């Protein structure tokens, strides 16, 4: 009877399906030592064949106590079952707590860890489909990416972790999603690395150009920032239509743009400084006074009452008028 008391027992933490670790081990144990020297004068074998079963379970439940989960139950002969098992496995756990199981993990560990990489590498593919480029407000007057960084560190970690996996021998199966993998992260690379720089040129030139005074000077300078920002109005107008992370990377338009942009930028932004140069030679204090001052003041000079705050800046003891 109470042989079969433990067998209840069992068949109730079965019910339980929770993560055993003492009591297992404890109800057994406590009924054993006792039942052992009562057993010899009981016989009746079938008390003894369930004092077993309680003793291998005893034994059992110690080693049924993610990633690594999923490895010990490849080498358990059972499949997810701690995934599955331990969500709500009723008793293959417990079951399985042999040798010629375990050499077949072997055999298949290090397909797993081969599969385990395959598996990590899939994973990165999830987060990159996932992740949109970070689009952030510049007014409308379109957005931009307000961190490229944390993208960027991404990449190398991946390129990294991609180039860890191309050392290791297991990853010659799924080698080719890896290389185009790396070389897809080498464009974005090429892209984003691109598209920052681009950014800060148009953040640093948008205000001069759009602005009045200095753009009623240089028309020829003024056309090509009209005409350049077009462009550019267009490839933040694109992205909102898609905006995933991949497409960013592999869009048509905006890959071929952004050099060519950047060229554009660059040589409005040298002609731009040069003009600069040439109004800080016509009045000499100018040099003094740091370029975003000298932008804004050769902005503001159409309204002499604007410039009234730099007036101190720009000579001794004369802070207003």
């Amino acid at each position: 009877d109470s042989v079969i008391k433990n067998i209840q027992q069992f068949k109730e933490k079965s019910w339980q399906d929770v993560s055993l670790a003492k009591m297992e081990e404890d109800a057994g144990k406590y009924g054993e030592q006792c039942s052992r020297l009562p057993k010899d004068l009981k016989e009746w074998q079938a008390y003894r064949d369930l004092k077993n079963y309680i003793d291998s379970l005893r034994e059992q439940l110690p080693l049924i106590i993610p990633r690594h989960w999923e490895k010990i139950k490849e080498i358990t002969n059972t499949k997810l079952n701690y995934e599955n098992p331990d969500q709500f496995y009723i008793e293959e756990i417990m079951g399985a707590k042999l040798d010629f199981r375990e050499d077949i993990e072997d055999i298949t560990e290090s397909a797993d860890k081969q599969l385990k990489i395959r598996t990590g590498l899939d994973e990165i593919n999830l987060y990159w489909n996932d992740m949109q480029f970070q689009f952030g407000i510049w007014g409308k007057r379109m957005l931009n990416g307000l961190i490229v960084g944390t993208i960027l560190e991404r990449l190398e970690e991946d390129q990294l972790q991609l180039s860890t996996f191309n050392s290791q021998r297991h990853v010659t199966p799924f080698k080719a999603e890896v290389e185009n993998l790396i070389r897809t992260f080498s464009d974005v690379n090429d892209t984003l690395d691109m598209w920052v720089k681009v950014q800060k040129l148009w953040t640093s030139l948008e205000p001069v150009f759009t602005g009045g005074d200095i753009a009623r000077q240089m028309p020829l300078q003024a056309k090509q920032f009209q005409g350049i920002d077009k462009n550019w109005m267009k490839i933040m107008e694109k992205a909102v239509e898609t905006k995933k992370v991949i497409p960013c990377c592999q869009n048509d338009m905006l890959k071929d743009f952004l050099p060519d942009l950047n060229r554009k930028l660059e040589d409005c932004q040298k002609m731009l400084e040069a003009y600069l140069e040439g109004k800080r030679k016509k009045f000499p204090r100018f040099y003094f006074v740091s370029n975003p001052t000298l932008l804004k003041i050769l902005s503001q000079g159409s309204e002499p009452t604007s410039i009234q705050e730099d007036f101190e800046k720009l000579f001794d003891a004369i802070t207003k008028v």
